[PDB]
């Protein structure tokens, strides 16, 4: 897929998603909200989305990720909602990996109102 | 797919979920985990499972949602799990978008007791 | 999937995922992060990975899992990022549902340089 940006690293064949890197410092007192830059901006593949979900590292600081869906048709930049939810700061160092993103199939249904048994 | 009721909304072949209105209105205080009704049943199609997922709109408020699993075989109503993270108070009003749910492939195995090399 | 261990739960058909177990009694304080133990390791199906999300009875009580990417090349302890990210102090005993686990197909793609139209 084409990607625009070097927010976001090649990943082995064994590994499910992708680095992202964080486009510039980010400073998070506890119970703060902040929309992280990565830089990127990609072309999915038609028929697939794009799951941003955490790392470990980052996870186990007390830090999560809210939000996570990339719809096929954006083209914006990609964003990372953050939140510590920890009871101490924390600072990300520009370009650290915050999170990944996982490209998962797409089930389009048509919804029919009726009864479920 | 068959569903009842009209807390979810028919979406785009472009877009990876469908969106989730909240039934009542909600007010949680920081902190707070509070089982908001959506009105809707479905009858999710065999062989997928239904993610609940959040909308970047609300994660951005500091709202998370927990949970997050319909089994294929549920027929009850989703309920979505959210939870105020953040350090201020917040009120979601009624039929106020609060989620997406993503419809995704199921596998099974069957579990062998060996040794994992 | 071989499996090695007995934190992990056999599933029936209908279901997304295998309930994982605490491997001992874990205490959280409002805001603690801990990295709770299952004592299970899995071989996951080439071309597959493992998401770890959380249950509603858990996530009713304010308890959230963060990272819970398994990728399908690991092969140590399967381990649950927990924080409790309510305001009142939790306590899950040993050999305790705390998650779930939900094996999901694998995209590799070619990071190209381009431009996103
Ligand atoms: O964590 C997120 C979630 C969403 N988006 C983007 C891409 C989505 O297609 C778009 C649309 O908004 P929502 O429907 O996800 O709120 O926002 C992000 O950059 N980061
Ligand atoms: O956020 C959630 C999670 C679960 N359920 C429902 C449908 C699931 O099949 C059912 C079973 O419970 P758990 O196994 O997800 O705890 O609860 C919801 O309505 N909302
Ligand atoms: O919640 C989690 C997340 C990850 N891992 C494991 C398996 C992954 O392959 C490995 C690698 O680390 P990350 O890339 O997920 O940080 O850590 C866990 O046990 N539990
Ligand atoms: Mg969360
Ligand atoms: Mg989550």
């Amino acid at each position: 897929m084409i990607i625009e940006g070097d927010g976001i690293l090649d990943k082995r064949s064994e590994d499910a998603g992708y680095d992202l890197l964080a486009a510039k410092e980010i400073h998070l007192l506890p119970g703060e909200v902040k929309v992280i830059p990565t830089g990127v901006k990609l072309m999915l593949p038609k028929g697939y989305w794009g799951l941003i979900i955490g790392k470990s590292s980052i996870g186990s600081k007390g830090l999560d990720v809210l939000g996570g869906v990339i719809d096929e048709g954006y083209r914006g930049e990609i964003g990372v909602i953050m939140i510590n939810v920890s009871r101490k700061s924390i600072t990300l160092m520009e370009r650290q990996k915050i999170a990944q993103l996982i490209i998962l199939p797409c089930k389009h249904e048509v919804l029919e109102q009726g009864k479920v048994v």
